[PDB]
């Protein structure tokens, strides 16, 4: 994947967006 990700990943690496914080993508 070319981003999107990158900020992405980080987010459901750390529990999705059940993080609080909502889509990279």
């Amino acid at each position: 994947e070319e981003e999107a990700v990158r900020l992405y990943i980080q987010w459901l690496k750390d529990g999705g967006p059940s993080s609080g914080r909502p889509p990279p993508s």
